[PDB]
């Protein structure tokens, strides 16, 4: 268990002792955790067997998994060639959300040149290596290793087949009327004002694993329709994952990569209730492709402050938020349906 | 939010930053928290109005509530008499579980001698002040006050009528495969071995408030029948509140006061699986009223290590656990049905 000390402003006290500590590692720019294959030689053999099985490539679950592949790929290919394996691993850059894949790597056993055959990691959708023949979520943390600068997390091949996110790195807690669902890439923050509802969400990236019921507060009496963050995008089945006047945001800007969700106004914009406004549709950005600002938005039955996305490209409103004045084709809209 | 540093053996790392810390305050003998009425003068007027409305007395929710009454009672009665009110508060000692009561104190306004009329706090069941005419769970934490030695918790009268435990003091969390539901009196520990299941529970006292769904992990797909700690005794509606081969322990030794639940063998006893054994019945103690030890127990479909209670009087086995050799009347059995 965890032993330590902390300053709780809410209870206006400083306390020390055993218990459980949930940290915010999504805000920290530094990667305080790092992934490492348990064995490089074994992993090499896994892929050729994966290749043998007819697997063209792989899709990482998260940026950190993606990053892991980036560092090891040289070492893998060198082995692959010194072993004499024809295959060579290609790690393709991933921008946007990390999608899932039906195939899974199988557990077995108990500088670099170009090469003839490729194992493709991530990147865009290709007909060369369609996702239907790619692996995903095939690894899990066996244990941790002490790191001076960064905690080491040793991965291993999953024996079971799941869509569930790795439980180990998940931290979930509620105290002093603050409720948190978190992992290394997700920080979902809900608070008790007048009521309990979603307030803040930060996603280093968007991923398509599923969130465990075991690590889910308020999992009873669930309407999937009311879940802001969709289940298929690793949204937790919680009644914490809700806000009055909003539904599932299946058409949010998920393919933008980093997504910051909160309830406020997009800079220089206005949202207002109106029955003359239009019904929910794809999340729209305030700035258009030209960059023009859109001042007047509306919504029918949403609450205020309004659902807000922040993205490298700009900021977006929720699906229920619609432009007061615009024709629809002219603006940037999320093309994600999940 | 909480800010601090802690040593996580599981992840073999030391980390510092913002987040959420759940402390084990049920193990600490010292009362790092203390209850205080927001206003003694107001509280006095509350009771006489309660008395006026026909409220004979009160039942505390927890030992800490009970303790609050103990310290304040002199000061109350002094006021009550210096005010000239006929009523005086009698705080009766509470041993065993803290039961609920239908009446609630109403919020309003915006050394000591004996006396003629009494307002009774806790104690045994009386026909003089039946529980049906007593108050319970009428107060809640408004805010905290910094204390050097002990954190101050200021109470206030609840406007809504609930059976729910006070959310403020609740800490619930799961990390590194340790799941905890806790408050100032309850420490419920479930761990991930082969599976997720209950492992440890420590109750300073037993209370009849209800555990909030909002602060409950794994609250989906609930069979109330399988919940080890019953709902009616602030048992969390969690699939963490379960163990294979066991059901609701409605007839556990709850009226003993402090109850420590775990899975092991009661000192000098043996539990074994047998179809010849008997069906579930009232939790029985290993030592009889004489003190005689009972070596041989059995169970039908329970798992091992067996469900174990530890109590000041002695140790007890779970309901599914039965004596191998005994006649039933001869032994100490819980007389609690909840
Ligand atoms: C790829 O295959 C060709 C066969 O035509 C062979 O000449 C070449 O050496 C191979 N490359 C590697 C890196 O094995
Ligand atoms: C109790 O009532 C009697 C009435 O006969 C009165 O004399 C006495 O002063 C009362 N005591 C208090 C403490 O009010």
């Amino acid at each position: 268990a965890d032993t330590g000390c902390a300053i709780d402003i809410s209870r206006q006290e400083l306390r020390c002792g055993s218990g459980v500590f949930i940290h915010n590692d999504v805000e920290a720019w530094m990667d305080r955790y790092k992934y490492y294959p348990e064995t490089p030689q074994g992993l090499a053999k896994i892929i050729q067997k994966a290749h043998k099985e007819g697997v063209c490539g792989l899709r990482s679950v998260s940026r950190l998994e993606h990053q892991m592949w980036e560092a090891v790929k040289d070492e893998l290919n060198t082995l692959l060639k010194e072993n004499g394996v024809d295959l060579s691993v290609v790690v393709e850059k991933q921008e946007g959300m990390y999608k899932s894949a039906p195939k899974r790597l199988t557990a077995t056993t108990e500088a670099p040149e170009l090469a003839n055959n490729t194992f493709v990691v991530d990147g865009p959708e290709t007909k060369e290596c369609p996702t239907q023949n790619r692996a995903w979520n095939s690894l899990e943390v066996e244990d941790f290793g002490f790191g001076l600068t960064s905690t080491r997390m040793f991965l291993k091949v999953r024996e079971s087949n799941t869509t569930e996110c790795d439980s180990k790195i998940i931290g979930t807690a509620v105290k002093n009327n603050l409720a948190i669902h978190s992992d290394l890439s997700y920080w979902i923050e809900s608070r008790l004002n007048d009521t309990w509802k979603l307030e803040r969400a930060v996603l280093g990236e968007v991923k398509s694993c599923t969130w465990p019921e075991t690590h889910t507060l308020w999992g009873d009496g669930i309407l999937e329709s009311d879940l802001i963050i969709p289940v298929t995008l690793a949204g937790p089945r919680s009644n914490h994952n809700r806000r009055p006047g909003y539904k599932t945001q299946n058409q949010g800007p998920w393919d933008e990569g980093r997504v910051e969700i909160d309830f406020d106004y997009c800079p220089g914009t206005t949202v207002t209730l109106s029955e003359s406004c239009g019904h929910r549709g794809p999340a729209t950005r305030t700035t258009t492709e030209s960059g023009k600002l859109i001042t007047d938005w509306c919504c029918r039955s949403c609450t205020l402050p309004p659902l807000r996305y922040q993205t490298d490209s700009g900021c977006w409103y929720g699906m229920e938020i619609r432009p007061q004045r615009h024709d629809e084709k002219t603006l940037v809209q999320s093309q994600v349906n999940a």
